[PDB]
């Protein structure tokens, strides 16, 4: 009697966002660990959604994800197919590409979103999920080096965050951190150029 007793993935879950309203950088919880787990069931997230960059949970893991242009981006492998919790129930991925690493909902209202680059600048900046701004040389179309290596474990968590121009514009989305010797000294991230075309195919 397996196929009665099968349970079903949980929904994405926001559980926080990190501010960059002001001119100070910090992270803000919005739904505890006992909140987090009921609304991945049901999909009902009836909290009011606020900034560009939120933090979302599942089951197994914890991670970021940032709105642009009106999508909600993350990466595939912190999010699978999973659809994420709104305040009218799950809503389904409108952008899933295993290939990219990347998926995306409508951003829910009340976010806010970011606006792709177009200066071609290689001063970048990389938002933690614990709200730490790690400027990132840009070395090649989906790579940079942190200016300040650093434990693996500062940039757990932080796949589907931003990597921001001079002038606060998208530049990409942190996919995975690399590693020698268990210190980080550089970032893949998708390119926001990768996520334009898909919101155009
Ligand atoms: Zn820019």
């Amino acid at each position: 009697s397996h196929m009665a007793s099968m349970k079903k993935k949980g929904s994405v879950v926001i559980v926080g966002r990190i501010n960059l309203s002001g001119d100070t950088a910090y992270a803000q919880q919005t739904r505890g660990e006992e909140g987090c787990q009921e609304t991945s069931q049901t999909g009902r997230d009836k909290n009011q959604v606020e900034g560009e960059v939120q933090i979302v949970s599942t089951a197994t893991q914890t991670f970021l994800a940032t709105s642009i242009n009106g999508v909600l981006w993350t990466v595939y492998h912190g999010a699978g197919t999973r659809t994420i919790a709104s305040p009218k129930g799950p809503v389904t991925q409108m952008y899933t590409n295993v290939d990219k690493d990347l998926v995306g909902w409508q951003a829910p209202q009340g976010s806010r979103s970011l606006t792709p680059c177009t200066c071609g600048s290689s001063d970048l900046y990389l938002v933690t999920r614990h709200a730490d701004v790690i400027p990132v040389r840009r070395r090649g179309d989906s790579r940079g080096s942190l200016l300040s290596p650093r434990p693996i474990s500062y940039l757990k968590g932080s796949s589907g965050g931003p990597l921001l121009c001079p002038a606060g514009h998208a530049v990409g989305i942190f996919r995975t951190a690399v590693c020698t010797r268990g210190v980080a000294k550089a970032v893949e991230f998708i390119p926001v150029e990768s996520l334009e075309t898909t919101m155009r195919s």
